[PDB]
C-alpha cells in the first residue's frame, strides 16, 4: 500500500486504472478519506518539444474549468521537469468500456450522451481547440453525465478517422466525423467500417466517395438523418456544431 | 468424402487450406492417387470489372508459367460464369506460417529464399505486372524452394506497405520495399514497424524522412546493406531488381 505527494498533500493508491505508456492512472484516497483519480506522466524522454505540448494542454484544461461542467475537473496539479500529477475526479467508468460491456442502449439514454459530447466539443471548440481523436475513450461517464476526458493536444484504430486526415499525404468538421462515428456505433451497434478487415481497404473507403455508408432505416428518422449528415465526406458539406445543436434530434419531441 | 470434377477429371478432397472469402483451397487426390492443390474461386457476386481482372490473372499465370520455375505451376483449369476452378502443385507450407512457426533461420536458408523471390518478381516484373501486394504468402515453400503465388491482379496489415502508396491520397520500385521488408522481417526478426501500435502512428511513420528504421549491427554486411537500400523512402534511390540481382549479398563468398 503506497501513497503520491501532490502539493505537499498526499493521496493513497487504491488501484491502477488507465496505462498508457508513460502515463499510469490510479483510484487514490485523500487525506479526509475521499476518492480521486491521479494521472501521472513521466517525462524522462520528453523533448522540449513534447514537453511544451504538455504544458499547453494543462494549461487549457486547467482554464477551461469553469466553461463546461462537460469537462473532466482537474482539482490540483504538480509539475517539474520529470513529471506531472493532476489530481481530478474519479469516474464510474470511460464510455468505451461500458460500451463493450453493453449490448443495449436506452434510446433515451444514447440521446443524453449525445447531447453531453456536443456541448464539450463545442466548448473547446470555442477556444481554437480541435481534438482530432475522437473515441469513446476520451470521455468518462460520471452518474449517467458524460466528461471529456483531454483536449487532443499532447504526445489504436483508423476508424474514427476521416476522410480529410487521410487526404493528407486544420478543420471544427473533422470532430464531427468523429462524434458522428462514436453516435453510428451506438445506434447501428458498431463503427460505420468495421466491416472492411482489410486495414488499407479500410483506408479508401474512408475517403471514396462511391461507397455507401449503409444507413438502416429505424424508428427514430431524426437520428438517421443526424448521422447522415455527419458522415458527409466533404468537410464543406458536412453540418456544424451549431448545427448540430439545434436540430431536431436534440431538440423536439 | 467429396469430390471436384475439373475439366471432366475427378479429384477428392482430403482437407481444406486456405480460405480468402469467395475462395477456398483444398489439398486433393486426383485419379493416380497423386496429391494437388485445388484453388476455388466464386463468382456470384462477380461483377464485369472484378470479373476480368481474374481473366486476366489467369491468362497471365498460365502464360508465365514456361518463364520461372519459382512460380507456382497451374495444370489446369475449369472457367465458368459462376465459378473457376484451378489445378495447382500442391506444397508443403507458406512462407508466413513457416515463419510464425519457424523461430531460426539458418543464414543460409535465408539467402536462397531471397534468392528465389527476385527471381520470381524479377519475371512478373519482365511483364507489366506489379504485385504492388508482396506479403510471405504470397509464396509458397516447395522443398526448400519458394514460389510465387498469385500476381497481384485481382480482386490485412499496413505493414508492407511503401511510402509512395501512402502519399497516394504505379512503379516497380514498389515491389522491392515490401520484398525488403521481408527480408527484414526475416533479419531482424520482425517487420520494420511492427514496434508502432497506433495504426495512424505507423502511416506517418512510413511516410515521415526523419524517422530512422533501425539497423541493427551485425555479421553480415552485405545483408545489412541491402536492407538498407531497399527501405529507401523515395522511390527514384530506391535500388533496382537488375541491382539486386548483381549485389554482393546474393553474389559474393
Ligand atoms: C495515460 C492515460 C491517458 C492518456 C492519453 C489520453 C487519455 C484519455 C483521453 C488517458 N486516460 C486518462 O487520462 C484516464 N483514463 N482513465 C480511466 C481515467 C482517466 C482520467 C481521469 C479518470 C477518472 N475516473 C476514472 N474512472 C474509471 C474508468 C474506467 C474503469 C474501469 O473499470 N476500467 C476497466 C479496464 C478493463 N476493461 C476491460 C473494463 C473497464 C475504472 C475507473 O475508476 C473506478 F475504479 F473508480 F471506477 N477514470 C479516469
Ligand atoms: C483464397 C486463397 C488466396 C486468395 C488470394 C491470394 C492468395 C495467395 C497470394 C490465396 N491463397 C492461395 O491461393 C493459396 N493458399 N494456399 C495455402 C495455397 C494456395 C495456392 C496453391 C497451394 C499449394 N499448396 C499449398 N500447401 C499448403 C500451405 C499451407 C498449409 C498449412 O499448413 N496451413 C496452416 C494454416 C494454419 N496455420 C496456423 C498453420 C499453417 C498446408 C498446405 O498444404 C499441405 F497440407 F499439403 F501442406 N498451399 C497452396
Amino acid at each position: 500500500n503506497e501513497c503520491i505527494s501532490v502539493k505537499g498533500r498526499i493521496y493513497s493508491i487504491l488501484k491502477q486504472i488507465g496505462s498508457g505508456g508513460s502515463s499510469k492512472v490510479f483510484q487514490v484516497l485523500n487525506e479526509k478519506k475521499q476518492i480521486y483519480a491521479i494521472k501521472y506522466v513521466n517525462l524522462e524522454e520528453a523533448d522540449n518539444q513534447t514537453l511544451d505540448s504538455y504544458r499547453n494542454e494543462i494549461a487549457y484544461l486547467n482554464k477551461l474549468q469553469q466553461h463546461s461542467d462537460k469537462i473532466i475537473r482537474l482539482y490540483d496539479y504538480e509539475i517539474t521537469d520529470q513529471y506531472i500529477y493532476m489530481v481530478m475526479e474519479c469516474g464510474n467508468i470511460d464510455l468505451n468500456s461500458w460500451l463493450k460491456k453493453k449490448k443495449s442502449i436506452d434510446p433515451w439514454e444514447r440521446k443524453s450522451y449525445w447531447k453531453n459530447m456536443l456541448e464539450a466539443v463545442h466548448t473547446i471548440h470555442q477556444h481554437g481547440i480541435v481534438h482530432s481523436d475522437l473515441k469513446p475513450a476520451n470521455f468518462l461517464i460520471v452518474d449517467g453525465m458524460l466528461k471529456l476526458i483531454d483536449f487532443g493536444i499532447a504526445n489504436g484504430t483508423v476508424n474514427y478517422m476521416p476522410p480529410e486526415a487521410i487526404k493528407d499525404m486544420i478543420s471544427p468538421k473533422s470532430d464531427v466525423w468523429s462524434l458522428g462515428c462514436i453516435l453510428y456505433y451506438m445506434t447501428y451497434g458498431k463503427t460505420p467500417f468495421q466491416q472492411i478487415i482489410n486495414q488499407i481497404s479500410k483506408l479508401h473507403a474512408i475517403i471514396d466517395p462511391n461507397h455507401e455508408i449503409e444507413f438502416p432505416d429505424i424508428p427514430e428518422k431524426d437520428l438517421q438523418d443526424v448521422l447522415k449528415c455527419c458522415l458527409k465526406r466533404d468537410p464543406k458539406q458536412r453540418i456544424s456544431i451549431p448545427e448540430l445543436l439545434a436540430h431536431p434530434y436534440v431538440q423536439i419531441q
